[PDB]
């Protein structure tokens, strides 16, 4: 007929952009010819269950069908942790996905093949992925093949931050409280959830404007347990993106620890950017992790003498790397 | 180790580009689920043996393999035909791919499936298939399932318009003749091939000059006979890059059979495309077919009055669109 397809290009899709972009992949498959890259090979993923994965021109495409098949899995499971408030474990390695499902049959483009949250987070936010993440569906595929389904790409990047800036909640925690209810600071300022600061306006009215905005609903200045942790992960965000931006605190940042980020970040909640980075000899020999030195040096401050009891606490995380002035808190 | 690949994007392949473009193809398989397009599926051509193709995104890979395999096809033998010389019949049609090749596999990138020559030749003019086309080994592939092997793609460029063009080829040797030596025609210029006009120079050196630039080689005033079939490719394809570019002449010659194409291409050598611009009444007639009165009416002009014989010859095409005229010439 007239309207018969003629000619076909790269246009449309089904899924979107599907072999656009990029893939982080510590995992590189072993086939064999140069040529026949961009002919399908199928490959069982080392050390898992119902991973089968087919390859093209070096991308990882996932498949799922209820029919059986040699070639593709089967449907798996989808997880129960919550795509709007839940995490992952925060060393446990994620397989990130993007793609179509309909009738049984879901084919999905692998973006990052069992790879930690910290490096998903990254290569999510590369310009080159743009295209793809934001007209697919976004899903990751835990390491017990189970299945959570984000409502679009923000949700996903946000459960990801939420995953690794939960590891330092329970030390700001302990330290400057979780409140659900509006209240006033020690300067009676409006305030929230883990010393979140509302407004210095003596207006309840605005600190509830300011608190509907952070959250995103009505709240009539009432949060629930999960929203402290949003405005918590929002605040940690916060201060990462200054800290990378700021030439004194991020060679320092960059060298230290999961736990002893969390420390940083603490000085950063408790006294402001400037104030931390006031500190240029003990976040010296915490870059060049001289521990003993730096936690030694870190008690002759002002700092410490003002809140010697949060400082100690802050200070054997820098010496130690470990909770142990956080137990039981 | 260290310089393990861990990113992987679209650039380099293997072969290069090898889903950019688009591929011209009156055949479109059925398959079934939409959102499985980009997952391969085989179909055997119809109507044809050793012609199995791998579609992936709506587009076809021809792949050749010495293993026997269920997915590949066996290694097509290569054509006689000359890559540098010679001609496809301008009925058939021809597949036209792009690729690579080495230790008996061969992948393959369908540009024309099944396609004209002319079509052909327009597929590989737009600027979307430059870059395949331009980094890979083009080849066409035969109703006869042998392949032509390219030295480039102008080659190949070449091949199809001349293919097309040789369909003029005996009716212009029959009324302007056919030299391999440098002569003089009846206006004392230097002319060559089938009335191909070097220069008014009177140097024959100039016109040596001229001939040895359209040849592209030292040939010291002799051709050989596809090489005067080289001069006539290219002025048939100058005076039809004219005729497009001339509001009086394209429309009649975008409605003429090939047949009469040629006629009008008889004109244009003879007298030059700004004299069958002048032709207004008997050209409409042409474009509306109305073959008789086109006829009748270019007998009563100074052309015919000039060259009555070639003219009653040129006119016949017209009227009848076969080559009467021109039978044992
Ligand atoms: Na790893
Ligand atoms: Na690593
Ligand atoms: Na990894
Ligand atoms: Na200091
Ligand atoms: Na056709
Ligand atoms: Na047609
Ligand atoms: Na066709
Ligand atoms: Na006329």
């Amino acid at each position: 007929s007239m309207s018969d397809t003629m000619v076909v290009n790269g246009s449309g899709g089904v899924p979107a952009f599907l072999f656009s972009g990029s893939t982080l992949s510590s995992y590189r498959p072993n086939f064999e010819n140069s040529i026949t890259i961009a002919l399908p090979h199928y490959v069982d993923l080392p050390g898992r269950s119902n991973f089968k994965l087919m390859y093209i021109m070096g991308f990882p495409i996932d498949t799922e069908m209820e029919k059986d098949s040699e070639y593709s899995n089967k449907i798996r499971q989808e997880s129960k942790i919550s795509k709007t408030e839940g995490t992952v474990s925060y060393e446990q390695k994620i397989t990130v996905e993007t793609g179509q499902e309909k009738d049984g049959v879901k084919v999905y483009r692998v973006m990052v093949l069992e790879g930690t949250i910290a490096e998903s987070i990254e290569h999510l936010d590369k310009k080159e992925n743009e295209d793809i993440l934001n007209n697919n569906r976004n899903r990751i595929v835990l390491a017990d093949n189970t299945v959570i389904n984000f409502d679009n790409i923000s949700q996903l990047k946000e459960f990801l931050r939420r995953s690794v800036n939960i590891v330092c909640f329970e030390m700001l925690r302990c330290d400057e409280g979780l409140r659900l209810k509006i209240y006033k600071d020690t300067e009676g300022y409006y305030t929230i959830g883990i010393g979140h600061l509302l407004t210095k306006s003596p207006s309840l009215n605005a600190a509830k404007s300011e608190l509907d905005k952070a959250i995103g609903r009505n709240t009539n200045g009432v949060i629930t347990k999960d929203e402290a942790e949003k405005l918590f992960n929002q605040d940690v965000d916060a201060a990462v993106r200054g800290i990378l931006r700021n030439a004194k605190l991020k060679p320092v940042y960059d060298s230290l620890d999961a736990v002893r980020r969390c420390a940083l970040i603490n000085m950063v909640f408790q006294m402001g950017e400037t104030g931390v980075a006031g500190f240029t000899n003990s976040l010296r020999m915490l870059q060049q992790k001289r521990w003993d030195e730096a936690a030694v040096n870190l008690a002759k401050s002002r700092w410490y003498n003002q809140t010697p009891n949060r400082a100690k606490r802050v200070i054997t995380t820098f010496r130690t790397g470990t909770w142990d002035a956080y137990k039981n808190c």
